[PDB]
């Protein structure tokens, strides 16, 4: 796909088996979920954004479905306002900005 | 060109007279600029993000060149840690994210 800016870079991710929307997010390193069930352990992080620091559990090699296409990576699950694709992810789907 | 996304997409971007790096952010629909002047009137508002809200000054048409291509629009100012530039310009230059 090419997607145009006009509206915000919303796509469609299956994880868990669960169908969930997110935001494609050029701006973010990483990869933030809201709250989910997630197998496996997890360990810590803080990420850092607009307003401040916060604490997530950061949860490795977990199978995504990103607008159709495969990855498996990191995921970061805490009080993210919107699901966002990072650019750990978008790297594994090929992503590219072009102008 | 088209950038990956290996690397945090960073362009320079002339605004106000001067030259500042920012981030290119598909997660943000507007463009946010650390604390700078800028000429014209101007309205608060509140951005929120990953760790809460911060207390921005609204400037209308302003105009921006982004790696070389000129653009105008809103700009919000304030304590961002990182200067981005949103979809409202983003737009402007034709960006696109492809996959
Ligand atoms: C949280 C997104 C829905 C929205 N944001 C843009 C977003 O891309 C920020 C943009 C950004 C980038 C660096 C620092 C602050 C904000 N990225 C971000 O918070 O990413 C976090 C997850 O990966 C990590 O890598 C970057 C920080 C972490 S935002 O900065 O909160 C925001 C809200 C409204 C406007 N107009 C502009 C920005
Ligand atoms: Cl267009
Ligand atoms: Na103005």
């Amino acid at each position: 796909p090419q997607i145009t800016l006009w509206k915000r870079p919303l796509v469609t991710i299956k994880i868990g088996g669960q169908l969930k929307e997110a935001l494609l997010n050029t701006g973010a390193d990483d990869t933030v979920i809201e709250e989910m069930s997630l197998p496996g352990r997890w360990k810590p992080k803080m990420i850092g954004g607009i307003g401040g620091f916060i604490k997530v559990r950061q949860y490795d090699q977990i199978i995504i479905e990103i607008a159709g296409h495969k990855a498996i990576g990191t995921v970061l699950v805490g009080p993210t306002p919107v699901n966002i694709i990072g650019r750990n992810l978008l790297t594994q789907i090929g992503a590219t900005l072009n102008f």
